[PDB]
This record gives C-alpha cells, sequence and structure tokens, in this order.
C-alpha cells in the first residue's frame, strides 16, 4: 500500500476500458476531501466495482459505450 | 402511483438536465428485470439521487458535463 492521495474513493487502479458483459453500470463523482480526485467506478454484474481512467481515450469510451447499450 | 414498467429502479421521473452545485455524481445502469429500462441517477450533494433522460440532448450534456468538472 503506497501513500497516495485517494483513500475515501474506492477506485481499484483505474483500468483502461475493460470489457463489459459483467459491467452493468458505472458511477462518476467529483473530487472534494483528501481523495481530491474524480470518481469513475463501473459496477460489475456480480455487484462489484472498478475504476477506469476517464482522462484515457479508450476509457472515455467506456463511459459513452456504457451510456449507449441499444437493442442491437 | 401509476402502473409503469420500472419499480426496481429508483429514478424520480428523469429530469431534463437540472443544475449541479448539489449534484456531485451520477450512476448509469442497463435494463434487465421488469424495470427493463436504463438507469441514470445523479447523486445529489446531500447524498440524494435523481434520474435524468440520457436520451434527452440537454441531459446527455448532464452526463458529459458531470464527466467534465475541470479546475476552471
Amino acid at each position: 500500500a503506497s501513500v497516495a492521495t485517494e483513500l475515501r474513493c474506492q477506485c481499484l487502479q483505474t483500468l483502461q476500458g475493460i470489457h463489459p458483459k459483467n459491467i452493468q453500470s458505472v458511477n462518476v463523482k467529483s473530487p472534494g476531501p483528501h481523495c481530491a480526485q474524480t470518481e469513475v467506478i463501473a459496477t460489475l454484474k456480480n455487484g462489484r466495482k472498478a475504476c477506469l481512467n476517464p482522462a484515457s481515450p479508450i476509457v472515455k469510451k467506456i463511459i459513452e459505450k456504457m451510456l449507449n447499450s441499444d437493442k442491437s
């Protein structure tokens, strides 16, 4: 465990746009307390959560794609 | 209370992009059970939640703007 500026937050280690199938939702929150960092947790299908890098391009997709999800 | 196809979900009545200041985060989930509808809950600063219409244009902003939040 390294001394980073993010304790309150739950982010794993911001993945770079993983694959969904399990990923059923995501949460995005602004900074504030000592974590003073954004929030981008994708809730897994099993009811878990992961964080991804919205600053990342592929990951910025993760938001948009999670937002899409049409009938196909 | 009308008989709609969304009980499981918590959505208030999907607002059309309200103003933040309180809105500190949001959650987006896919359909599945009898709710069989998306999910777009903006968690309020007081720790509350609201739903908005991501299909809506202004509201699709609510996602992108909530995603932005820079130093300014």
